């Protein structure tokens, strides 16, 4: 395995279609709308473990359009366990908040996805994992996702990390790239 | 979708092919060594967002033979932050210390993927989630599978659950038909 | 008991002189910079026993001064596993970014001190335990304070919520009269 | 602060006067029935912080006699979301159910308590942080109390580790020693 794959429970594509790595090259963690919480113990320990003991120098987040996990973040009904989940994706929300309210209502969800991607990328180069393993100069790139359902198409995104600035500058860029908007307000 | 699907973050086969079903049939958690673990809330809540709101009747948990994860595990190098989460494992190794010492070490892994996936299945069906849901008679069944490429194939690890009564009774039995030794 | 006291784990005031109450009426739960973090099972399930089992009417959030957990949070030094921990500081120290800036470095620690608690409290009140006792019309209280022994005394700081609306209320308040400089 | 003390959340009587040390000497945590939950990031991050950043050198597991956390894992109702974690207490309950079995039913809770106290200082001496402060020749004491709250006297246990070697010493003894019973059976 070369890459590590972070991405949506929801998400009906396998890792193999979206990345063209033959099986076997991919290590796969999927949870509810593709988070990396910072004290999440699964996901981190997955990724200590990719990083530290595997090598692999590759880590893909990857969202999608038409996220059920993201709607329910959304909705914010009273769904149970999941809400205190999916408050994370809140908080990106109200982070955003401004931004998000100079869309038509129906094109937030899918800025929200695109948002998340870039928080999720944040957060994984901040674990004391990533942070350890650059200023080692350990060889380690982040790559952040977005796949389109609708026209079973990637979408870049642009944030990719290969150190602590880059995550800075990529984060950053990412979001100022998010906040112009084309025909998606009135 | 229909299934829930708990599988391994090193599995390289698709849940997908396993089951020979839609893609948008399975809702999918992968973690290593394919746990249930009681306090992990991420794959909890993807559980009970599974039961609860989508409404979902399968639940798969999937092992797999030549699991990194459960080599790791025995292994019991200093790896790391990992070491933690498979202190789970390595208490299911001790829970069947007994059976998996009668057995040459080269077969041990095996079979402890096996047990594996039966004390998952077991793990799934006493969280909260579950429990009350067959409690007021939600139509919800566990299924316990390790899929082996050697060659490629599949076993419904003698673990299926559709109540608690049925939970404890495949559980012992599960157990008891891995003690019988090739 | 009728009162959940969360505090830090490195407080050197015991709840019970805090509160000047009785050892019976305080259930305790310690952890470094007092969090309320949304998916910690730990803190949750406290909060969920307390409230849904021991129908508390009362949680306390009790931050400190000279906290070594927002010192810890702010240093931001290669400390390991605990720094994933405070990171959830970090997003608050950031997210006030602009208040925290115009303010002499030596006092930015007790302004986070101050602003943490209110974002726990506020965590605390938007959780699935406590939004949902609130809808049902359980009586419910949450409390920010913040105590400080440069000589000794407390603060209910600014955050007090029985619902939802009085939580955005006193959470919003509580900020702007925090962004307010001596 | 030279002591990270792990108590319960029921637990009245705090870690100062269970110490007998001034106040500033304890770090404290405290959770439902005094767990080290393998993955509980809450509880391994105060141990990390104690042991690798405060250079502690003795961690005090303190469970109590009448704990409401054991009697609550012990009841099985259906309590909700804590029921989860009360879950690794059944897990132990029925590690050690034949011996259990054989105690009055109203002596088994506080039987619970004890063997609780012994298999979390076992999980606490196996945690990688534990582990690797030993292994780098770290000095580092482990120890396993239980707080009489009828009689307000403590019972040092003998659950004390210095080792591995020690913890395996030590964990066995005081399951052994448990197993022997007093007037505790019909
Ligand atoms: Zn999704
Ligand atoms: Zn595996
Ligand atoms: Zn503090
Ligand atoms: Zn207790």
């Amino acid at each position: 395995p070369h890459y590590l794959f972070i991405g949506c429970s929801d998400s009906r594509v396998p890792a193999e279609k979206l990345t063209n790595l033959e099986p076997g090259e991919l290590f796969v963690h999927r949870n509810v709308a593709n988070q990396v919480i910072h004290t999440d113990f699964n996901c981190l320990s997955v990724v200590q473990y990719a990083v530290d003991v595997l090598k692999i120098e590759h880590i893909i987040i990857c969202g999608h359009t038409n996220c059920g996990g993201i709607h329910a973040a959304m909705a914010d009904k009273d769904l149970g366990l999941i809400n205190n989940w999916l408050l994370h994706i809140r908080d990106i929300w109200f982070k955003h908040g401004h931004l998000l309210g100079k869309l038509s209502p129906e094109k937030r969800a899918d800025m929200l996805t695109k948002i998340n991607v870039a928080e999720q990328v944040y957060n994984l180069g901040r674990t004391s994992i990533v942070k350890s393993a650059w200023e080692r100069g350990q060889k380690l790139s982040l790559h952040g996702w977005v796949y389109d359902v609708n026209d079973g198409f990637l979408v870049d995104q642009g944030v990719m990390a290969t150190s602590r600035e880059t995550l800075e500058i990529s984060y950053r860029n990412a979001i100022a790239r998010l906040s112009i908007l084309d025909e998606e307000n009135i």
